């Protein structure tokens, strides 16, 4: 099971971010995903310029410390300019949570040879007015078509096919029942032949198993084990130690 641990580093103090990145490295992260725009339901969006001013103080040291430890760095942004600036600093992935919502994102990814995650959503920020209703199978078919259209855009604009990673965006306009349905059927997304990233960690989908937000890391790890068994290529998680345990258990079940 080649599943990589993508440790979440939210910077929404610079010194505290460096300490968190260091702890994520020491507990076994394969990638540090650095993000400065909270996408939580009540959050109003910040500008790309404000986003970058939060990142530019921490990203050089995080990149140095991670690369020194042979850990990669991902930039979690919907803005092509932020991805471009982060790429100049040396990050390894664009985690394009907007899924080419910025029309300049393909040019940035292609001109940088970076790996790119594109994540499905019903618009950002999330809204209860923009939420899927209907048959769960049809939702999965829609997510696949939405992602495939964006894959085509990237390849046409010069992004190599091997560098594209697909993420269904659990929770983004997806009520808990639908997010579990997608996770359970993640193999159908995997059958497209692209690496898959899943971001289930602490998500409101766990409200369905009455587990409140503060206690969700252990339930997250239970699902992490299942996702690792399905050969999901990247898990975007808060607790890197527990996720390492989940992947080792999946390996022992092969
Ligand atoms: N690729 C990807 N990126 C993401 N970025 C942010 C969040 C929001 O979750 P957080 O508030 O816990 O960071 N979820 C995802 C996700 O599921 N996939
Ligand atoms: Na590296």
């Amino acid at each position: 099971v080649t599943t990589k641990i993508v440790g979440i580093l939210n910077v929404t103090e610079a010194n505290a971010a460096i300490r968190h990145a260091t702890d994520l490295i020491e507990h076994g992260a394969d990638v540090i995903d650095v993000g400065a725009e909270s996408t939580a339901p009540g959050v109003s969006p910040i500008t790309q310029e404000e986003e970058w001013s939060r990142l530019k103080e921490v990203l050089p040291e995080i990149i140095r410390i991670a690369h020194n430890a042979h850990v990669e760095v991902s930039i979690d942004t919907r803005n092509a300019k932020t991805a471009e600036l982060a790429l100049k600093l040396g990050v390894d992935y664009i985690n394009d949570q907007g899924g080419l919502l910025d029309p300049d994102m393909p040019a940035i990814a292609a001109a940088s040879s970076a790996k790119i995650i594109i994540m499905h959503h019903f618009g950002l920020p999330v809204s209860q007015d923009r939420s899927y209703v209907g048959q769960p199978e049809q939702l999965l078919n829609e997510i696949i078509e939405w992602l495939c259209s964006r894959v085509d855009t990237l390849i046409a604009q010069g992004v190599v096919r091997e560098r594209i990673i697909l993420d269904p965006g659990l929770g983004f306009g997806k009520l808990p029942e639908y997010s579990w349905y997608i996770a359970k059927n993640i193999g159908k997304l995997k059958k497209l032949g692209f690496p898959v990233c899943v971001g289930h960690s602490r998500k409101s989908m766990f409200s369905l198993i009455p587990v409140e937000l503060s206690e969700r890391d252990v339930p997250t790890a239970m699902l992490s084990t299942f996702l690792a068994q399905q050969q999901v290529d990247f898990l975007r998680v808060h607790d890197v130690k527990l996720t390492g345990i989940s992947i080792k258990i999946a390996n022992l079940l092969v």
